[PDB]
Parts: structure tokens; C-alpha cells; sequence
């Protein structure tokens, strides 16, 4: 399968969540995402194939995964936006105020800014500390999705945001929106990942 942002993946033929960015590891293909998604050793698949499974993750206290996928799999330093595609360029870190975009298999590619960093969500699991808070919207399904800047800066994945009973916060204004992601760089120096980038 061909390894995009944004993507669809399921574990354990189960759960869905997206594909955040395609990473190596030395010689090892991956690919980072929230690490609600699944437990280490879970298979992930892609379109009914299996492409990898869980290598390490922690969740609650962060919510951080990688994938470590078959050497069959392609890894592309894309994000999915619609029919295109969002280049990843590399992953400075965008301020608060920074216009942002995210992908994912819900409610595909959205976009706003960044208005606040080290936000805390209290799941049913225990607490996420840490977190950057954007109002871009978000549903059920989109976890673990890319979080880029429209110039093509890597920010983190999606982690959680406060929902409404149509399984997102689409409906409600931006202004009311808690759209919650991980930061990538500790998860790429945790692991000791490199970013694929165009």
C-alpha cells in the first residue's frame, strides 16, 4: 500500500484510525499515529491488507504510536487533501496563531490555527498532558491523522477533541472547537525516527 497522510488503517480488524507520516527507523519503514489506536503487537492493515503492526506506543500521559510496516509498503512524504496532496517539507514547529491543516479518514482535510500548547484532555483512560490545541475540526476516526501547515511543516497527530453526538465538532463554531494533537518531535527523538520528506 502506498503510505500517505490522512489515510485509513485499521487494527486488530477492528477499530479505524488515520495514518499520521510515513517515518524510517534505519532500514525499517513506518509510519507515526496516536497511540489510543492500537497496543504494540496489534496488526494494522490498509484496503483489507496487512502493511505492519504496533511497535511501541504510550498512551494515556502522551498518545504517541509508530507502525513498523513490511518492507512491501511505500512510504511517501505526502498528506492526502482531498484528491492531492500536501508535501512534507520537514517539522518546524508552528506559534500559536499559525494557520494549520489536518487529515484524516472522518471528515477528511481541515484547516485553522494553532491557539493554544500544552493543553491537558481528560480521557476515560487517564490523562493526556502536553498537547497543542488547534480549531481546525475533527471526528471519531480522524485520531492519529497528520496535523501540517499548509507550506508543508510536520506539527504532530491527532490525539482527541470535544465532539458532538454527529461524532465531530464540525457543527459548532471554530471558536468552540478543541481540536487536540501530539507534537511530533518528541515522538520522532522517543523512538528515533527520521521524517520522510519531498
Amino acid at each position: 500500500a502506498n503510505i500517505v497522510g490522512g489515510i485509513e488503517y485499521s487494527i486488530n480488524n477492528a477499530s479505524l484510525c488515520s495514518v499520521g507520516f510515513s517515518v524510517t527507523r534505519g532500514a525499517t519503514k513506518g509510519f507515526v499515529t496516536a497511540g489510543h489506536c492500537g497496543t504494540v503487537n496489534a496488526t494494522a492493515r490498509i484496503g483489507g491488507a496487512v502493511v505492519g503492526t504496533f511497535a511501541a506506543r504510550v498512551f494515556p500521559g502522551n498518545d504517541r504510536a509508530w507502525v513498523s510496516l513490511t518492507s512491501a509498503q511505500t512510504l511517501l512524504p505526502r498528506v492526502a487533501n482531498g484528491s492531492s496532496f500536501v508535501t512534507v517539507r520537514g517539522s518546524t514547529e508552528a506559534a500559536v496563531g499559525a494557520a494549520v491543516c489536518r487529515s484524516g479518514r472522518t471528515t477528511g482535510y481541515q484547516c485553522g490555527t494553532i491557539t493554544a500548547k500544552n493543553v491537558t484532555a481528560n480521557y476515560a483512560e487517564g490523562a493526556v498532558r502536553g498537547l497543542t490545541q488547534g480549531n481546525a475540526c475533527a471526528g471519531r476516526g480522524d485520531s492519529g491523522g497528520s496535523w501540517i501547515t499548509s507550506a508543508g511543516q510536520a506539527q504532530g497527530v491527532m490525539s482527541g477533541g470535544n465532539v458532538q453526538s454527529n461524532g465531530n465538532n464540525c457543527g459548532i463554531p471554530a471558536s468552540q472547537r478543541s481540536s487536540l494533537f501530539e507534537r511530533l518531535q518528541p515522538i520522532l527523538s522517543q523512538y528515533g525516527l527520521s521524517l520522510v520528506t519531498g
